[PDB]
C-alpha cells in the first residue's frame, strides 16, 4: 500500500484521485487531505478515507471542521495554514504527492514535496509556467520522481522511453530516440468560425468546449488555445525539449490525448475516454497499472479522427505563449497572470473575445522585468502583471 | 556495435535492413547473408557489406557466386545448403538474427537462432503459425529475445510495458495492467463491396492492395483477412494472449498500426508511414533508437482515420483462423497450408474468390493429425494439408 498526500482534496482532480483510492483501496492509503474552504467536503472525505491529518488553509474552516468531525467521531487531527499543507507534503511516511491546489498557493507546498524527495503527481501544472527552472532544478537535486497527471503530459510520459520516464526533467531527449513531443488540442468551439466573428463572440459562446464539459476560465482557455500555450511551456520544461523538439496539432475529437514522435519514424500515442481518473491512475500506480473506473473506449463509436496546423492568425495566444517562453520565466507568469486577468474580464462581458489575445500581449510588452530566483520574485512578478492587466481592462472598459 | 546475419537477405525485409545498417555503419556489422538463388544481389550485398559468409540454397548457385566473389575480389567465404544456414543464425559471434526467410524453409534456420540464444529480428509469419508452441518454448528454454519486424506485432510490441518487451510470451498480460491487444488491418479492397459480389471477384480486383503495393499473394490474404487471422494467431502466441485479451479493429487508412488497451482506460498506439524500415531500425536498435530513413509521418497530410468490427460473413477467414487456433498447432499449421494452395489455385483462375475460404475450412475437416512434437512434424501436417487442398481444388475443376 502507497501512502498519499492530497495537496487540494476537494476539488474536481482531488475527488477523482479519492475515487481511485476508492477503486483500490489495498493499493492506497490517504494519509493526509490539505483544503482550502470547502468543509462540508472535507468532512466526508475524512469520514471516508479516515486520514492521519486533514488541513484548511484557514482558521475559520479548521474550527469549523474539526468541530464536525469529533461530532461525527472522527480523531483526525485538523491543521491549518500554508506551512500546515507544506509539512503535509514532506510527511516521511508517504509515498506520493498528488499536487492539485491551483494557483500560487500550491508553489510552495508542491516545492516541499519535491525537496522532500517525494514521488510527485503533478497536477498543479501551472507551477511550470512559472517556477519551470526552480522546479526542475529541485527535482534533479532530489531525484524526487515527477509524474505530470494533466491529460496531455501524461500521454507524452506514456508514449515516452522508459529512460527518460525516469529521471524524467533533466534527461536527454535526443540520445534516447526522440525527434519530437506532440501536444493536441481541439481547437475549441471557434476552430471553424470566421476570424471576422471572432471579435463578437460571447462568454456562453466560447464556454460550449467542443466535447467535453469543464470550468468556464479553462473552456475560454481552450477556445484560445492558451491552455495549448501554457501546456507547451509546461512541456518543455518537463520533457526538457527545445523549440524544434515541440509541435502543437490541432486534433478536433480528442480522442488522442499527445503524441511522441522517434528517429526511426514511429509515433507512438496515447488515446482513451475523456475522464482524468485515467492519467491519474496511471500515475497512481506507475510503473504498473490498477483499475480506474473508466470505460474501455469503444473504437467502433468514435468520429473519424482528423488533425490540422494551428493557424497563428486565429489562435495568436498560442503565439504569443511560445514567443513568452523563449523570453524567460518572468514571461511567462506574466502572461499566466495577465490571461487569468483578461479571461475573467471576458467572462465578466467587460472585453471582447478577441481582446484577450491582445491585451495580454500588451501587458507582456509593458512588463520588462528580471527572470525570477526564487518564488517570493516569482509571486511579485505575478502580481505585477496583473495588476497591469487590470488597468488596461479599466482603460479599454472605460 | 551489433553483428548480424540475415536469412533471406536479397528479398524485401532483406533489402530493408543492410538499408538501415548502410544509415548507421558504427552500428551494425554484418557478419553473414543468407539468400536462395538471387546471386546477383548476394553480390552487390557482399561487396558492399563485407560479410564474412554468404550461403545460397544450392551448390551450383553458391558455385556460381564464389566465383563472381572472387573474381571481383570479395574474400566472403561461400556456403550452401540448409545445414549451413541454420549455422549461420547460430554463429557463436553473432548478436542480432533477422529472420527473413518465408514459409517452410527458414524454419529450422531461426529454431537455430532460438537454440542459440541470440536476439531473434523475427519476420517470419511461418514460425509463429506453424510452431507457435513449440519455438515459444524453446525461446523461453534458452532465453532468446524476440523482437516482432511484423508492422502490427511490432506496433504492440512499442506500445507494450517494458516488462512484458524484454520477457515475450513468457510474461503475464494481466499482471501488468494490460487488458488485451487490437490487432488492426485494412479491411481489403473488398471492405465495402456487396457480399453477393465477392463470388465474382478477379484476382487483379483481389490484388489491388488499399493503401500500398504488394505481393499477390498476401494482397488476397489481405482481402481475405487471412492475413489478419495468421497475425491474430502469432500475436496469441507471441504475447501470451488469451481469446478475450485479443480484438481485432479494421481501420482502412492503415495509420495505426495497431495498439494495446491498459486496466487504466489507456490506449497505447504505434502509428508511422507504411514503410517497413521503421518496425526493422525499432527492433535493430532496441531498446534504443535509431535513423531508418524514412520519412516522418505528416499529420496534416491523412485523411480522416476510421474504425469498424470486421464482419465474418464478409471474412470467415477471419474466424477460421481464430478457430484453428483453439484446435492447436496442427489446426494453424493445416489453415496455413491449405490457403497457400487456394490462393494460389485463385490467383490462376482455378477457383472462385469466395472458394478460397471454403476449401480452407474444408481441409482443415478432413485433417487428422494433431499437436506436432517438433518441427519435422510440423512439416509433416503441412505437407499433407497441401496435397488435400490439392485434391480439393483438382476436384472444384470438374
Ligand atoms: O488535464 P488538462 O490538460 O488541464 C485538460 N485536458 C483534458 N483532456 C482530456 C479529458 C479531460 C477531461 C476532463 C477535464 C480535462 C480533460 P485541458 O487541456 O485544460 O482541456
Ligand atoms: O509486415 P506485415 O505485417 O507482414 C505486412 N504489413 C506491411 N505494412 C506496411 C508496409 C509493408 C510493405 C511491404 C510488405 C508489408 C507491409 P501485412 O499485414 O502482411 O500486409
Amino acid at each position: 500500500g502507497k501512502q498519499l498526500t492530497i495537496l487540494g482534496s476537494t476539488g474536481s482532480i482531488g475527488c477523482s484521485t479519492l475515487d481511485v483510492v476508492r477503486h483500490n483501496p489495498e493499493h492506497f492509503r490517504v494519509v493526509a487531505l490539505v483544503a482550502g474552504k470547502n468543509v462540508t467536503r472535507m468532512v466526508e472525505q475524512c469520514l471516508e478515507f479516515s486520514p492521519r491529518y486533514a488541513v484548511m488553509d484557514d482558521e475559520a474552516s479548521a474550527k469549523l471542521l474539526k468541530t464536525m468531525l469529533q461530532q461525527q467521531g472522527s480523531r483526525t487531527e485538523v491543521l491549518s495554514g500554508q506551512q500546515a499543507a507544506c509539512d503535509m507534503a514532506a510527511l516521511e511516511d508517504v509515498d506520493q504527492v498528488m499536487a492539485a491546489i491551483v494557483g500560487a498557493a500550491g508553489l510552495l507546498p508542491t516545492l516541499a514535496a519535491i525537496r522532500a524527495g517525494k514521488t510527485i503527481l503533478l497536477a498543479n501544472k501551472e507551477s511550470l509556467v512559472t517556477c519551470g527552472r526552480l522546479f526542475m532544478d529541485a527535482v534533479k537535486q532530489s531525484k524526487a520522481q515527477l509524474l505530470p497527471v494533466d491529460s496531455e503530459h501524461n500521454a507524452i510520459f506514456q508514449s515516452l522511453p522508459q529512460p527518460i520516464q525516469h529521471n524524467l526533467g533533466y534527461a536527454d531527449l535526443e540520445q534516447n530516440g526522440v525527434v519530437s513531443i506532440l501536444l493536441t488540442g481541439s481547437g475549441g468551439p471557434f476552430r471553424e468560425t470566421p476570424l471576422r466573428d471572432l471579435a463578437t463572440m460571447t462568454p456562453d459562446q466560447a464556454c460550449r468546449h467542443p466535447n467535453w464539459s469543464m470550468g468556464r476560465k479553462i473552456s475560454v482557455d481552450s477556445a484560445t488555445m492558451m491552455n495549448k500555450g501554457l501546456e507547451y511551456i509546461e512541456a518543455r520544461w518537463l520533457f526538457n525539449a527545445s523549440a524544434s523538439q515541440m509541435e502543437v496539432l490541432i486534433h478536433p475529437q480528442s480522442v488522442i490525448h499527445s503524441m511522441v514522435r522517434y528517429q526511426d519514424g514511429s509515433v507512438l500515442a496515447q488515446l482513451g475516454e475523456p475522464d482524468m481518473r485515467t492519467p491519474i491512475a496511471h500515475t497512481m500506480a506507475w510503473p504498473n497499472r490498477v483499475n480506474s473506473g473508466v470505460k474501455p473506449l469503444d473504437f467502433c463509436k468514435l468520429s473519424a479522427l482528423t488533425f490540422a496546423a494551428p493557424d497563428y492568425d486565429r489562435y495568436p495566444c498560442l503565439k504569443l505563449a511560445m514567443e513568452a517562453f523563449e523570453q524567460g520565466q518572468a514571461a511567462t507568469t506574466a502572461l499566466n497572470a495577465a490571461n487569468e486577468i483578461t479571461v475573467a474580464a471576458f467572462l465578466a462581458q467587460q472585453i471582447r473575445f478577441t481582446d484577450i489575445a491582445a491585451l495580454n500581449l500588451s501587458v507582456l510588452e509593458k512588463m520588462d522585468m528580471r527572470e525570477p530566483q526564487c518564488v517570493d520574485d516569482v509571486l511579485s512578478v505575478d502580481a505585477n502583471a496583473r495588476e497591469v492587466a487590470r488597468k488596461e481592462v479599466m482603460r479599454l472598459a472605460s
